[PDB]
């Protein structure tokens, strides 16, 4: 069920294909909706997860750098798909930025997002 | 400089190739050394880094599951390459573990690995 | 506003002073609510926070040990305070377990609470 | 073997004083070293810690205010303290800064901190 559209809280979407092999291909849109602010997203995601009512593991990368932006930072989310009735994506997250040595220490945000395939 | 292998701390093997896309593809070796021990790593780095000393951002993801062992949990690693003399990786991690939604709030380890390419 | 009982979504319990020194006491109640299940709680917030709409940066700790228990752990929670109508305290959080340094990679959760004074 | 003067890597100094109660009291020093950047410290530590080769979970929390600097923010380590021959504490630590709702998402920062009793 991690094929689709996702949307999270603020307003990003996530575009992804699960592959039989555990890839994650697709797009980040942060919050816009226009071609400027889409992002590659690759990841991986647990092909075989436990029938027990666990959710499946999975994690992405998106660089944000494109043909019109480049912030020189990227995030990954690590996280686990829920297929609920009202599926969900529930992620943490860390935004590193590339920075001097000297700035290394506060080079690396964190937070949290919920994903859902509703707007 | 972040296409080769690299070694964390713990005695993790990390081979990547940065190809000229932003795409990292590669594999990561728990410290064992057999086949057993390889998962499929995939990620993200910044092409066009800051020319100001800057690191290079970059992410990847590995589920841990491979033809051997499925541990039903992925690491995202969210850091920056430093094309120091020695070169380092800089990264913190996040290892979520699929869970159900009672122990959804002890899904999700938090670290930080250093990669050199030097054993 | 930070003085006052606060609720978890889990239905953790905060009971909370603020003092006038950017001083925070209190007890933390895991969800039962029992005497067994309370834990002296100490932190810190900014006491004169920016007159500009931005929340009130916040932090407490609990080592999780009381007469009754010993899980030989800590919890710090970092957040801010959100004077709203309905208040507010969104926080991350981070829970070490006391390891060995074989373990010590794996010893520390990191999640998210969000508190209101409505249970 | 809590109670003492620590350094971390960057340079910052942590006077700490750890109570029979669980209780740690002192001043955090921002790598500076002088009274304009000393800053209230309080925590708690696990008082009766496993008789394993286990460290002692611990965790402080410092609102970046004093008489002289308000930074509108506050830092939470949580870590564990390791009585080897040379001792150290080992943390993980939370940055909020005080924001809007819309810079919510970039609050807090994360990262890691060595302490020890050398400079």
């Amino acid at each position: 069920g991690i094929t689709g559209t996702w949307y999270n809280q603020l307003g990003s979407t996530f575009i992804v294909t699960a592959g039989a092999d555990g890839a994650l291909t697709g797009t980040y849109e942060s919050a816009v909706g226009n071609a400027e602010s889409r992002y590659v997203l690759t990841g991986r995601y647990d092909s075989a997860p436990a029938t027990d009512g666990s959710g499946t593991a999975l994690g992405w990368t998106v660089a944000w750098k494109n043909n019109y932006r480049n912030a020189h930072s990227a995030t990954t989310w690590s996280g686990q798909y829920v297929g609920g009735a009202e599926a969900r994506i529930n992620t943490q997250w860390l935004l590193t930025s590339g920075t001097t040595e000297a700035n290394a220490w506060k080079s690396t945000l964190v937070g949290h997002d919920t994903f859902t395939k509703v707007k």
